């Protein structure tokens, strides 16, 4: 009924703006959907090298990609083949605020994403504008309904240069495609993300993530 | 210098609102030293919009607003080369909205190429169900904030109902000539009204008056 | 008629910001029509404070307003019987506080019984460091939210070196008597100033003018 | 770095003083835990300010992050900050503008931790969840824990459970401080824990509390 294989191909277009920098950045990769985890492949088409942390992006580069235990509600697997979007502001401790969104298709083995990321007010000498960014600490996103549609709330932390740490709090809403899709109950879901490799201005990036969902303790 | 008494304003505004892509495009007067300036907007592409018309109109130039002496002009002093701005827009339900503006100038008219990109409005909040019915008077706060000049302002919408809706907004303003001088702390009061609109707001007049001051006891 | 043209401001403050326990008594006078009013005040217990002054002086009465015939009046509505406000500061380094004041009246003077509660300070901030100049002028938005008379507003002290250090602030009004009728939207132009003070702002004097209008146009 | 003179069974002393929307209170708390299984209870009796007009489910993350299992390979700070102790500031900021702050100063003698509550809030609307007691329970959590301003600092975003099931966000940033010198300051971790009023009296009286909290490195290794 839902079509979504153990190996799964990515497409991935996303283009946008930050501070006033427009980029395009094309992605393909592979995941394991029932497995929770995802690669991908990324090249900045227009506006590289990038004047900002590729880390505030990487986000942005599909709730699909988490392990569902049988007890939880997987409304990302049960929204294909139809498909979903999703929408996401991320509000950063120096007043940096990003707004983006994904349109995610599925042709055969493969998800299509239409993204959009817009960023404004990174201070001139803040780590985003300086690239004093090192990766995105572990976290772990609430999701639950608000106003009939499903919301993962979450802040996360940037680890920094010198191990301070950056603060960005984050609210996404996911809608299905298709009519009636069951909304779950509330869970967590735990994740990391990674950049497994880059060239020195990061115009090639290799990006890994695996998510984990979970109803927290006691169980 | 390059400021008329009476200017021309010409409009090109392309956005996504909650998945809704629209494009707007202005034509308008003002009096610059006055601080007064309406526009006739038409919506392009994307019409009849599926949200309140009231979020868009901050979006739709501080150089119409009238600066006493004491205070440093930014904005007029920035022409003829001109200034761009970036704005993020936090409503208190989780909708927001990024918005930017890059200013020209050629002979007596300003034109301006401006970006509007929001999110997460719930789908029974007063944006989506549009149900505001204009932005109350309000004072933005200008100062200097890691090398660039700040504008910070908390605004409301009246509904039907008569309840407010709160917006909080930061603005950020950079000429794009370097060394124009940097202002004091000041405020900036102003008041928004749509004069006149048709059914599905497809067509909207609009007008702003703005006033710069040293707050009291000295305005 | 309990408003009269010359009142005076009896008040109490007790409080705690990060960990540190404080009294301060306060003595003024004020034109209630005029929306001028002054203090004198001092620090009876945990002086000399760690922490900058000027983040107590907005809990140190929106009687003293100066306010035109359209717009109503809350404040001077409340009495004789009085009313009583609560308040919380968000500052921008994370420092919180939260405040509170209960207002009486008996004659020609308003007693004041405030409380003041503040945490998270960051060491290096201007707060514990003592960095702070002023407050600069603002403006609060006065709108009625869940039946209740509500202020919201930016705010921002004025840093040695000219830096600039963000307050968002909402206040909740509440009279004390049935009835007393809820102005519609407006704004409440105000200044705060400390006129003088002692080497470390035991002995304090303190001034504040607040102006109600509708705003443009 | 040193003995802690943390036992495998404490005893809980508490104290806490406040008020919230004008309504002053004083909880008293007598409860038993197990510092290194990460798990606490706690008999609760207010003994000044009862019935309590609020939500009760506002106060119970104020009623000691001894109370969590550690990993040997994450650094401890609330067991290392004994036998001297620490102290807490916390500040909550609920998403209809209530906002209340906290404090606890941690100390211990003999197998008993004695707790010094202070809690304050104000701004939360009548008709809401708090002031209409229409809380069910808070969600199970996880505080991102690091080092910011020179300070062990919790940072999370949790939820209360409402009447007719919307949820109801709370932002909460705590900030540690031990009270001698020399402990040292635990890199980035995260601490997972559940937080249940096992039962009650109609109003809230007598309250039974239970928490359960686990520190862990987040994925890939947890
Ligand atoms: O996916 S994790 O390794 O960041
Ligand atoms: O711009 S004023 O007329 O609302
Ligand atoms: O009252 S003003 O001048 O600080
Ligand atoms: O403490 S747990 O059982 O919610």
């Amino acid at each position: 009924m839902s079509a979504i294989k153990p190996d799964m191909k990515i497409n991935l277009r996303m283009e946008g703006n930050v501070n006033g920098h427009h980029f395009v950045i094309d992605g393909d990769g592979t995941g394991k959907p029932f497995e929770g985890k995802q690669s991908m492949d990324l090249e900045v088409k227009e506006g590289g090298p990038l004047p900002f942390a590729f880390d505030i992006l990487t986000t942005a580069f599909n709730r699909v990609f988490a392990e569902y235990p049988d007890h939880i509600q997987d409304y990302f697997k049960q929204s294909f083949p139809k498909g979903y979007s999703w929408e996401r502001s991320l509000t950063f401790e120096d007043g940096g605020i990003c707004i983006a969104r994904n349109d995610i298709t599925m042709e055969g083995d493969t998800f299509y994403n239409k993204v959009r990321f817009h960023g404004v007010n990174f201070p001139a000498n803040g780590p985003v504008m300086q690239k004093k960014t090192l990766k995105w600490e572990p976290s772990t996103e609430k999701m639950y309904v608000r106003d009939g549609v499903l919301t993962g709330d979450i802040t996360m932390a940037l680890l920094l240069e010198g191990n301070a740490h950056y603060r960005c709090d984050s609210r996404t809403t996911y809608k299905a495609k298709e009519k009636g899709v069951k909304l779950p109950g509330y869970h967590l879901v735990d994740h990391c993300i990674e950049i497994l490799s880059h060239d020195k201005d990061y115009n090639k990036v290799k990006l890994y993530e695996h998510a984990v969902a979970h109803s927290g303790l006691p169980d």
